[PDB]
């Protein structure tokens, strides 16, 4: 009954799996040394208290640090109405 589940370990040991799981989802990329690791644990630790843990990090060096914003293309347009 434990074909494919994520690790369920809740705690520390959770760590070892999290070198797999983390980039896995998308969390922190794949280029991650121990060194980034901490980005992603303080993280992924932090954002389950939305489904049931705590927070105490609020911190997560910008990995994505993109753009996000749209301008002149802002606009409506005008075609037919009512001829008859």
């Amino acid at each position: 009954g434990a074909m494919a589940q994520t690790p369920i370990d809740l705690g520390v040991v959770n760590e070892d799996k999290l070198i797999e799981m983390l980039v896995r989802t998308g969390q922190i990329p794949a280029d991650a040394s121990d060194v980034d690791k901490r980005i992603a644990l303080e993280r992924y630790l932090e954002e389950k208290i939305r489904s049931g843990f705590k927070g105490d990090a609020q911190f997560g060096k910008k990995a994505l640090e993109q753009r996000a914003k749209i301008l002149k293309v802002i606009d409506k347009q005008k075609g037919p109405h009512k001829a008859r």
